[PDB]
């Protein structure tokens, strides 16, 4: 198999590094960013660097599109006419369900023998590499599952309309990032009078089975670390909600909240040592 | 003891009914609403009906103010000059911390020997009656606790500035009602493609210790019942957050979400039988 990556950022290269160690695979890549940003990491993993999307698409039988959500459609339009017969095109982007369907239609118009896997990456790549849980739909989902399970990939196939995996991912992130925004808002408010611990004790006493204090402390700990990517992700979730006909009232407000929280984090000369001090810096901001 | 109620709605009368069965107490009441709305329920519990706030305040040594948050301050201003020497004035309203402090100041200016209990009612009254968990601050908190623990009341005294109990209540409701709004939004979106169950299974597999599926199903069940009061409460929480210097981004959006959810509920000729059908009616709305 000749595997080609369109986009070779941190996530994409962690996947490529994982697949290299998992078995024998011929890998090629192209990233629209400056050569210095992606070419050293790619050559280090033994990945053949390319000059265009057209080049990757013409040389590889399997394509992984790992670009930004905004570039997902244009990259498929560029790739479509260069894809070989019976190619597998796998879109891993965080684009909306309607855009996953539009992408499948671009691949179908340009290379009718090709198959399409609309892949939803279920959580951050970093802790798992190539083994990050994936949920996939599209006429190439089963094929993508059978091919990449061989390398230890974790792939579930969703048996519905294309874009379903994309919506499941975005609704899961709306809950997780929305919970993070909710705790940061209500707990920064409680800390205006040093009550965050008492609010959390109150939640735990009323819903003991759910361990809300532990959940809030974990979500705030992660915030005190990866503050930036979670704000961005909630902005993409709000756009997906809007695309399926749900006005993203809560999701957009969460996105505004996490954005404001990251500006407070960024403004500090020195980040707070712990979750308690972080909730206090937010109260004092 | 001669106990007087200002406001005799469902919550206030459930408390009065509880105290009657808990022991011997002389109770009086006044409610600004039409006589037909409160007088039958009061006479039934053996509560002496009054013609004014001034009348209750002049005849009783303990006052419970259970009016709306918007009326809390004006009722204290009316009561203050009629309070007997060493009276205990207990404000149970869902007003902001700054308003609980202003009320304590009104009681102090008019009757300096009087004591003040700024009472936060920690959850809905209905399941508990007089035994609803209360958290209280103010110079009369200990006195309120010692007096009403005798009747089986559940009272915790908060050892800080007046208004602290009010803020703890509002921040706990911001989380609980905010979680309800978040699930209703993200799960109505998931149901646009019948994925709410899969989103919940995904949350449960990633955070098993927290039982999020069970928590979401409970919060949505309660919504399918008491939809109206929870929307209102989140509107009051957003106002308290704003009063302590936190822009209520998430809380206000939650309030808008629960409001929209109640309009969908209200518009149905016949309410859905279950949580699943309710999430589907919201997707289809
Ligand atoms: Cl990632
Ligand atoms: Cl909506
Ligand atoms: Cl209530
Ligand atoms: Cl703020």
């Amino acid at each position: 198999m000749k595997l080609g990556f369109i986009g070779f950022g941190e996530a994409a290269s962690a996947i490529a590094s994982g697949l290299r160690q998992a078995g024998a695979i011929d890998m090629a890549a192209y990233d629209a960013a400056s050569a210095e940003s992606w070419r050293p990491r790619a050559e280090e993993l033994g990945v053949s660097c390319k000059a265009s999307v057209a080049e990757v698409a013409g040389e590889c039988d399997v394509i992984f599109s790992l670009v930004t959500a905004q570039a997902a459609l244009e990259v498929a339009q560029q790739a479509g006419p260069h894809l070989c017969e019976g190619a597998l095109y796998a879109d891993f982007t965080s684009c909306s369900p309607a855009v996953k369907r539009a992408i499948g239609d671009v691949i179908s118009r340009h290379r009718p023998s090709a198959q399409y896997a609309a892949v939803a990456v279920m959580s951050a790549v970093k802790p798992h590499g190539h083994r990050v849980p994936l949920v996939v739909d599209g006429d190439g989902a089963r094929r993508f599952q059978a091919a990449f399970t061989l390398y230890g990939c974790r792939i579930e196939v969703l048996d519905g309309e294309v874009g379903g995996a994309a919506l499941l991912k975005m609704c899961r992130s709306a809950v997780l990032k929305g919970l993070e925004a909710l705790f940061l808002e209500a707990l920064a408010a409680a800390e205006k009078m040093g009550l965050a611990d008492r609010v959390l004790a109150s939640l735990d006493a009323s819903f003991p089975e759910h361990h809300l204090r532990d959940l809030a402390l974990y979500l705030v700990e992660r915030n005190l670390e990866h503050a930036d990517r979670r704000a961005h992700e909630l902005g993409e979730v709000a756009a997906t909600l809007c695309s399926v006909g749900v006005e993203p009232l809560v999701a957009e407000a969460g996105y505004r909240r996490l954005t404001r929280v990251a500006q407070v984090r960024a403004a500090l000369k020195q980040r707070p040592g712990d979750v308690r001090a972080w909730l206090r810096s937010l109260a004092n901001a």
